[PDB]
């Protein structure tokens, strides 16, 4: 089997010539050749088995990935693992081979509008499809927005990923959050779980914005900080919408804070087209149901090159995790992932 930097990275003979990229949230990522289909591909390599939080975001993974099938959604390729659960120790999930992705390019590059409209016009297409079959992503970031050499735009990363749940979507103030802070909408600070459409479009607007001037809008630094940073741009929220909030600690803690006046996004982004900005606006509302909606977005004027909603596909029926894999065993979900990655088996 073959080895990269002193690991085992055993991805049969199919895939061979194997190059160190760099590591990611679950583990070693190498380039590899598809003897098969004669490309070079990603391959990552997964050992989740005795965690359960690494297992049930492995599995949320596969099993999203592998029911979606979109353009603007990474897909899975095949799964290498051992024949037996006994014998079965990592899990290799092979994708399509990308440039880059969106937090490298920020880095690096400047965009023109005419790429942060193509960029966001692949994100919406892809977050339609998403939503259409009642799946939030929950952890949308720049990291997570892969790119070929083209330009062409795949989400990844569903390890965070959950049915919607408007119904049980409230909680107190200051529940603690899994998800990238900068991209949390502020309600998650105040009275949200993340469990509705809602929270993704605010994690868009912030990606729209970090486009706009290779920054991230609201750098926070801790969990309260980060709602310190968007009140600082969108300034204090209004009596309505602060009386959308009923629980009296966030209500009141909005409450004790000096007042701050908006800053007008064509002050933030004096080189931004006119239309991105109050798309921008519309995204990051603070009021979640105020906030557009994904298919809003897609018919909004900025968008009007791209936008064509028989070529915006929706999933053919809404996704259902079957158990619920917060409280399954560390063995149960072992045999989960098993059963779930059987059919790349020859
Ligand atoms: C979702 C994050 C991710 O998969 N990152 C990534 C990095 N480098 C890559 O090269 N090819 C692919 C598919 C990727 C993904």
């Amino acid at each position: 089997p073959e080895m990269v930097r002193g690991q085992v990275f055993d991805v049969g003979p199919r895939y061979t010539n194997l190059s160190y990229i760099g590591e990611g949230a679950y583990g070693m990522v190498c380039s590899a050749y598809d003897n098969v289909n004669k490309v070079r591909v990603a391959i990552k390599k997964i050992s989740p088995f005795e965690h359960q939080t690494y297992c049930q975001r492995t599995l949320r993974e596969i099993k999203i990935l592998l029911r979606f099938r979109h353009e603007n959604i990474i897909g899975i390729n095949d799964i290498i693992r051992a024949p037996t659960i006994e014998q079965m120790k990592d899990v290799y999930i092979v994708q399509d081979l990308m440039e880059t992705d969106l937090y490298k390019l920020l880095k690096t590059q400047h965009l023109s509008n005419d790429h942060i409209c193509y960029f966001l016009y692949q994100i919406l297409r892809g977050l339609k499809y998403i939503h259409s079959a009642n799946v939030l992503h929950r952890d949308l970031k720049p990291s997570n927005l892969l790119l070929n050499t083209t330009c062409d735009l795949k989400i990844c990363d569903f390890g965070l990923a959950r049915v919607a749940d408007p119904d049980h979507d409230h909680t107190g103030f200051l529940t603690e959050y899994v998800a990238t802070r900068w991209y949390r909408a502020p309600e998650i600070m105040l009275n949200s779980k993340g469990y509705t459409k809602s929270i993704d479009i605010w994690s868009v607007g912030c990606i729209l914005a970090e486009m706009l001037s290779n920054r991230p809008i609201f750098p926070g630094k801790h969990y309260l900080d980060q709602l310190n940073h968007i009140l600082g741009i969108l300034g204090s929220p209004s009596q309505e919408d602060l009386n959308c909030i009923i629980n009296l600690k966030a209500r009141n803690y909005l409450l004790s804070l000096p007042h701050k006046n908006k800053v007008p996004w064509n002050r933030l982004f004096p080189n931004a087209d006119s239309k991105a900005l109050d798309l921008l606006d519309k995204m990051l509302t603070f009021n979640p149901h105020k906030r557009i909606e994904v298919e809003q977005a897609l018919a909004h004027p900025y968008l009007e090159q791209y936008y064509d909603p028989s070529d915006e596909p929706i999933a053919e029926a809404p996704f259902k995790f079957d158990m619920e894999l917060d409280d399954l065993p560390k063995e149960k979900l072992k045999e989960l992932i098993f059963e779930e990655t059987a059919r790349f088996q020859p």
